[PDB]
């Protein structure tokens, strides 16, 4: 690798791993559009398996960027519209609080305070309908943002209904396969288990447990190579040959709502660049508090702005992920770890690397 990239990555990441006691980590830097890869430590401490470029990590909520792009692809195909009422795709949702809640609201966490998590007791399709029917919004639609797996999760499930495919099949056929993400999975096949890192929580090896709307909200596993390819695809959507997928990516980085310095896309979140990491932390879900924030509608949404810091954090019980990129600089980073360590530390490291290289 170019020595400047080698140096800033190692000089940043080695102390981060020490500070945070991270067992294993993989990083990719995308510079002038080429990926450069770095690995440290262990995918499996007990079996002494190193992190490699082929190691699978749980992306956690970075999965929402795939969900948002898959939804964008469905809009581009003319299967759904973000202006559609939720009830067009789920007419069984007859409770009157749903009147006025659109797919846009679900996708962007603005439906009125859908909860963060779907309860563990929701096990069946019947259970899931009961949950949404019984939910009482705190706020009118389109007035406050409250980050929520139950919101964008439901968006993903509904978005694929016109296709006639399961969510997983749709993601595979319409996003993973066209982009050559051949080691990216909603369900890790047995053949790939040799690559699947363990997550570590309180020093115990753990993997994400099944849950309602898991695929849609937090269920993707991927390698550093495929994640670098995902960043490249999102940096340069005009190089994508499949027209609806190119359009979908563009829709997911459109700016739909503003809160403070932050703009909400479909899965992706964005700020204007230049921006400093304290302002990114407070302008994002990377902060340690669960924040209800009033939002301003961007009427109509601003198309994807090249001068942006585009990012997403993710976690599972045992993993912590971060992706950020700046389109007008052809520059991005992926950080995958098998420990859920504090978000500000992720952003700090990412910014330190990208600002050195831009
Ligand atoms: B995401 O913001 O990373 C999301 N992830 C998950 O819900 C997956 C997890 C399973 C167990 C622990 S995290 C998230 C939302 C709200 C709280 C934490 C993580
Ligand atoms: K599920």
């Amino acid at each position: 690798a170019p020595q400047q990239i080698n140096d800033i990555v190692h000089r940043t990441i080695t102390p981060l791993i020490e500070q945070q006691k991270i067992p294993g980590m993989a990083v990719a830097v995308i510079y002038q559009g080429k990926p450069y890869y770095f690995t440290w430590g262990y995918a499996d401490i007990a079996k002494k398996q190193p992190v490699t470029q082929q190691t699978l990590f749980e992306l956690g909520s970075v999965s929402k960027t795939f969900t948002g792009v898959l939804g964008g692809d469905a809009i581009a195909r003319g299967e759904i519209k973000l202006s559609d009422p939720t009830t067009k795709y789920w007419p069984e949702l007859t409770a009157k609080q749903w009147n006025g809640i659109t797919l846009l609201h679900l996708a962007t966490y603005t439906a009125g305070g859908l909860p963060l998590q779907v309860p563990d007791e929701v096990k069946s399709s019947s259970d899931l309908l009961r949950f949404y029917q019984n939910w009482q919004p705190a706020w009118a639609p389109g007035t406050q943002r409250l980050y929520a797996n139950s919101s964008i999760g439901l968006f993903g499930a509904l978005a694929v209904k016109p296709s006639g495919l399961s969510f997983e099949q749709a993601m595979q056929t319409r996003v993973f396969q066209p982009l050559k993400l051949n080691h990216t999975w909603i369900n890790v096949p047995p053949a790939e288990e040799k690559n699947y890192a363990w997550g570590y929580r309180e020093g115990k090896a753990v993997h994400v447990s099944p849950g309602a709307l898991d695929a849609e909200a937090y269920g993707v596993k991927s390698t550093i190579e495929d994640m670098a390819r995902w960043v490249q695809s999102n940096l340069k959507p005009l190089d994508i040959n499949e027209k609806t997928l190119q359009q979908g990516i563009q829709l997911a980085q459109s700016r739909y709502w503003q809160t403070g310095d932050m703009y909400q896309g479909l899965g992706w979140e964005m700020l204007d660049w230049p921006v400093n990491p304290d302002s990114i932390i407070n302008g994002s879900d990377a902060k340690i508090a669960l924040a209800a924030r009033p939002v301003k509608a961007i009427t109509p949404p601003t198309p994807a702005v090249r001068a942006s810091w585009v990012h997403k954090t993710g976690a599972t019980g045992g993993f912590g992920s971060y992706v950020a990129f700046i389109p007008e600089k052809e520059l991005g980073i992926v950080m995958l770890a098998n420990k859920n360590y504090p978000n500000p530390a992720r952003v700090d490291a990412a910014w330190q690397i990208l600002n050195a290289l831009q």
